[PDB]
């Protein structure tokens, strides 16, 4: 039973209930613990089980999670957040499959990853929404790798489309950068690709500061009549201890509350770090951190003034290229093409199985032309086999060498134990 939380849908720049039809406001918390690759907490019920009587206490109704293994099942904790009110928003990536901000692709791997985040969780009505992103251009220096989460978002939204599944909602989390922030805010609803909200990571708020001095006044007449709901993805800057969270108070006010749709601090887990609101001891059991009355307390005295979906009823252009300040194209990468590229499996005569990247792209590009698999986010140029996994792409200039060698004797040109011939190149997509 999911009674309790119905599904929460998008109409404008707020969300929704459903049922009520009552504007949603995100009063939210982190949860992601890691190691001392990732952990899955809502894969494994002793865990979300202790927890969610904490998340209860806070008085939170969504979760963020960064990360989860789609091999395993998550309908108990899900089952168990809903029967407290709680939704869940997930990010699609993790740690080791993630759009590369320093080099950036949009490829077969990393979407064939945010499928089986979508097929694993989809199937809750509590799932609020999707990122295709964290952070990836983070600063002006490499504002090029935004092109490559937009492609991911129009995938992402394209693929849940044509799926049997509800029409979860797909969006990005961003950091603060000064000089990046009001460019990354137009690029990802700008031209026929859209992000269906938007997150800032957003720690502008330190100790007992005001909504004035803070930066929240200016960043609230920025986003006013943004076209897609807006809300804190992170926050909670921990340069005054015990944090106070009086940024709550602002946040749910009558001001903010009329462009924001709320926000999560970060996070319930203390890992040395001093963002906790909770320590997990040596036994496992939850130890109280001098951080949770606060939330607590200020989370409870949040009453967001919203609107009603009945009385709410009642293109934009992309930021211009600039060198060293803006260099992400409106063009964007292709749909990557899951047989196309495994068509390189079955025809390819030499091949490599998954440092040595950098080597051999360096070796092999100096012998054969690379255009091919090369994607430029600056100048919008995608080449025809870029949506391939690395090794697809490095398989296919190794066998470009082999035929320009043309000695046809089953030797592939790179001495290293994971290459080899592929014997199904003979059998004569
Ligand atoms: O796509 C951009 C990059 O993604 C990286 O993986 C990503 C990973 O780094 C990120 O880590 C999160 C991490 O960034 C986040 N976090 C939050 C904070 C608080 O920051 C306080 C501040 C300090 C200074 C100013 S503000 N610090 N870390 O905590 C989350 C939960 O513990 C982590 O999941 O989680 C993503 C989702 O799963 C992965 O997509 C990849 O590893 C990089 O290669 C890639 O360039
Ligand atoms: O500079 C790049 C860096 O920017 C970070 O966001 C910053 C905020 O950290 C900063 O926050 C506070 C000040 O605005 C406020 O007046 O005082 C407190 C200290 O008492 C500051 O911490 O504000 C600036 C300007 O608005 C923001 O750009 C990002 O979080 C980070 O991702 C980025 O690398």
């Amino acid at each position: 039973s999911f009674e309790k939380t119905p599904a929460i849908k998008i109409v404008g720049n707020k969300f929704f209930d459903s049922e009520s039809g009552e504007q949603f406001f995100i009063k939210g918390i982190a949860y992601q613990l890691q190691r001392s690759s990732y952990i899955d907490a809502l894969a494994d019920p002793k865990i979300c089980l202790r927890d969610i009587p904490f998340l209860k206490m806070l008085g939170v109704n969504t979760l963020r999670v960064y990360a989860i293994d789609p091999t395993k099942s998550h309908d108990i904790c899900m089952e168990a957040l809903s029967a407290e009110g709680m939704y869940v928003l997930l990010d699609l990536s993790e740690p080791d499959i993630s759009i590369n901000r320093e080099n950036p692709s949009w490829d077969v791997h990393i979407f064939e990853r945010y499928k089986s985040v979508i097929d694993a969780m989809s199937s809750f009505p509590n799932l609020l929404g999707y990122f295709a992103g964290n952070e990836v251009t983070n600063d002006h220096t490499n504002t090029f790798a935004s092109p490559f989460v937009k492609a991911a978002i129009r995938d992402a939204k394209e693929y849940i489309s044509h799926s049997n599944h509800r029409k979860i909602p797909v969006g990005y989390s961003t950091n603060d950068d000064a000089m990046t922030r009001d460019n990354l805010a137009r690029y990802f609803v700008c031209g026929d690709v859209k992000a269906d909200f938007y997150g800032i990571n957003m720690y502008e708020w330190c100790g007992y500061s005001t909504y004035g001095t803070s930066g929240y006044r200016e960043r609230t007449k920025e986003f006013e009549g943004y076209p897609i709901p807006v809300f804190f993805s992170e926050f909670g800057c921990n340069l005054v201890r015990p944090r106070p969270f009086t940024e709550v108070s602002a946040l749910y006010g009558n001001k903010m509350s009329s462009v924001w749709s709320g926000g999560l601090a970060y996070m319930y887990f203390e890992e040395e770090n001093e963002y906790g609101v909770v320590k997990i001891n040596d036994n496992d059991g939850v130890d109280i951190l001098p951080d949770f009355k606060n939330l607590k307390k200020e989370f409870a005295k949040a009453d967001p003034k919203g609107i009603t979906e009945e009385e709410y009823l009642t293109s934009v252009e992309c930021p211009h290229i600039a060198v060293g300040v803006w260099e992400a194209n409106e063009k964007l990468p292709e749909t990557p093409d899951r047989s196309k590229c495994a068509c390189l499996d079955e025809i390819l005569p030499c091949e490599i199985v998954p440092g040595k990247y950098e080597e051999y792209f360096s070796y092999l590009c100096s012998k054969v032309d690379c255009s091919d698999i090369l994607a430029n986010g600056k100048t919008g140029e995608y080449g025809e086999f870029s949506d391939c996994s690395v090794e697809q792409k490095l398989s296919l200039q190794l066998s470009k060498l082999y035929c320009k060698i043309g000695a046809n004797d089953r030797h592939c040109p790179l001495n290293d134990k994971n290459v080899y011939f592929n014997l199904e190149s003979l059998q004569p997509c």
